């Protein structure tokens, strides 16, 4: 079954109705997805849910910038992650019911008012959420509404998955990938058989393709698979503790144990699109 209200839409699932996902309007933000009453994504129990500042935790929308620029005219006007997580969509509808899915859309006169002044270029956004019996599929699709202007943009789903203890935790499949290093700020070669964390962690992984299924293990189960389409980056991001500490919204303050964020994404340089054309993409979790 589908269910709007006035600040959501929840999917259920008619198989068995304890998978579910949540969808804020605000920013399209998925921020609980159930799989039989098994919680997925790592929420904050600080986590602003009523559209005064991005969510804390599920799956946030990143576009048209990832990170802060700073060599753009443009982009570097948008704070960090641009203005897609900032904005409030509107639920277009549902177009099945088995598996449950809905359409979300955003354009410039219903995005962010302040931001949208800050980077006023023509799109459309259409997010598609379907729920699966044992899979989330979250697809988006951008159109460059402009008939003579170039639309240029970064899009990641900045996914946090929820486990049980970091220091437990290793994601698999990435071995002899190349990353940049956020922190070192350098590129190297994973010559690491399984990424493990220890420490603050903020990299982004290249030419990830829709063949490469990326696991997080936990005791020798795989306890997530992260699948996407056209989404050649891969941002794996864990605050630590020090980082933690010092963001409000974000509760309780050991809580960096119980997430990962492990996000595909396209933000490695810019996709261009001509006037009129289309750009779609979709990540895809389940358990394996
Ligand atoms: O606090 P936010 O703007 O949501 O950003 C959260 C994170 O996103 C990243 O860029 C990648 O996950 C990290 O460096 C960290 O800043
Ligand atoms: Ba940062």
């Amino acid at each position: 079954p589908i269910k709007e209200t006035d600040k959501e839409v929840v999917l259920t699932h008619p198989a068995d109705e304890t998978t579910s996902v949540h969808i804020l309007k605000y920013g399209a933000t998925v921020y609980s997805w159930k799989l039989k009453s098994e919680e997925q994504l790592w929420l904050s129990t600080a986590a602003k849910l009523d559209g005064s500042k991005p969510v804390r935790g599920g799956i946030p929308l990143v576009f048209p910038v990832f990170g802060k620029n700073s060599t753009d005219e443009h982009l570097s006007k948008l704070p960090q992650h641009g203005l897609a997580r900032n904005s409030t969509w509107e639920f277009l509808g549902q177009t099945k019911e088995n598996p449950p899915t809905v359409q979300f859309g955003l354009k410039p006169e219903i995005a962010n008012p302040e931001l949208t002044k800050l980077w006023p270029m023509d799109y459309l956004l259409i997010l598609t959420v379907e729920l699966g019996s044992d899979y989330l599929k979250t697809a988006i699709e951008v159109e460059n509404t402009s008939s003579s202007k170039e639309l240029k943009f970064n899009w990641l789903f900045h996914t946090y998955f929820r486990i049980e203890d970091i220091e437990g935790t290793m994601v698999s499949n990435l071995a002899g990938m190349k990353l940049y290093d956020q922190l070192l700020k350098e590129s190297y070669v994973d010559k690491h058989p399984v990424v493990t964390f220890n420490q603050e962690t903020d990299v982004i992984y290249q030419n990830v393709s829709a063949e490469r299924a990326i696991q997080i293990v936990d005791k020798g189960v795989q306890i997530h698979t992260l699948k996407r389409y056209n989404l050649p980056d891969t941002v794996v991001w864990n605050p630590w503790i020090e980082k933690s500490q010092g963001m409000a919204d974000f509760e309780p303050k050991t809580g960096y144990q119980q997430m990962i964020c492990i996000e595909p994404g396209h933000v490695h340089d810019f996709i261009s699109l001509a006037p009129g054309k289309k750009w779609n993409a979709y990540q895809l979790l389940c358990k394996e």
